């Protein structure tokens, strides 16, 4: 099974794709992780990046399109994937047309601008596993620190609400049009296509999904 996810960033796609990676077996593709992993460790595809980030602005659409290309050319997505944060332009969904990349779900998460930015805020993730909390609506078990491992958690640069309002625009003008444009593919049959009301609580939005995915 391939799936994307679309929605507004704080949305939910990164806390829902953890639920749906660990029913299904197939893993996330973050492509906002791979570049906050990326410029960490800075010895591969995709370390140009942290300034572009830090604006709330998209990386460009070419480098992130080989490393998705990259990154699902590795085994452990040979029988599924979860796209999470791409593609984020026309441009790189019309090259997963041209690679030969098909979908079987596209997810889209109805969340509106005001709640947006609360919900990011609040954002603490552990990056060596891209688990997500809020501080507030799903916080960790012991405040301040990652559920599993203990690390302390931390706080993304680009989750400062100046940048979130930059992101938004942005998220709207690139973005909210792969919307229209794979529910004209679903029209046409080659997806399929839901929305999901994002702004019920974690549990329900799951209950949600799992109800349209079996
Ligand atoms: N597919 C992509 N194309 C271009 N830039 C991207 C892409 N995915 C992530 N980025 C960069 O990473 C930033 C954060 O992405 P992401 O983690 O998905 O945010 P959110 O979690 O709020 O959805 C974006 O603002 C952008 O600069
Ligand atoms: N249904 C929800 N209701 C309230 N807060 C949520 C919900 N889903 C996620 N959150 C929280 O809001 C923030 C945004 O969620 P996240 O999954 O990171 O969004 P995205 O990946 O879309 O940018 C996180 O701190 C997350 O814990
Ligand atoms: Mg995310």
């Amino acid at each position: 099974m391939r799936i994307i996810l679309l929605g507004a960033p704080g949305a939910g796609k990164g806390t829902q794709a953890q639920f749906i990676m660990e029913k299904y077996g197939i893993p996330q593709i973050s492509t906002g992780d791979m570049l906050r992993a990326a410029v960490k460790s800075g010895s591969e595809l995709g370390k140009q990046a942290k300034d572009i980030m830090d604006a709330g602005k998209l990386v460009t659409d070419e480098l992130v399109i080989a490393l998705v290309k990259e990154r699902i050319a590795q085994e452990d997505c040979r029988n599924g994937f979860l796209l999470d944060g791409f593609p984020r332009t026309i441009p790189q969904a019309d090259a997963m047309k041209e690679a030969g990349i098909n979908v079987d779900y596209v997810l889209e998460f109805d969340v509106p601008d005001e709640l947006i930015v609360d919900r990011i805020v609040g954002r603490r993730v552990h990056a060596p596993s891209g688990r997500v909390y809020h501080v507030k609506f799903n916080p960790p078990k012991v405040e301040g620190k990652d559920d599993v491992t203990g690390e302390e958690l931390t706080t993304r640069k680009d989750d400062q609400e100046e940048t979130v309002r930059k992101r938004l625009v942005e998220y709207h003008q690139m973005t909210a049009p792969l919307i229209g444009y794979y529910s004209k593919e679903a029209e046409a049959g080659n997806t399929k296509y839901a929305k999901v009301d994002g702004t019920k609580p974690v549990a329900e939005v799951r209950a949600d999904l799992e109800k349209i995915l079996g």
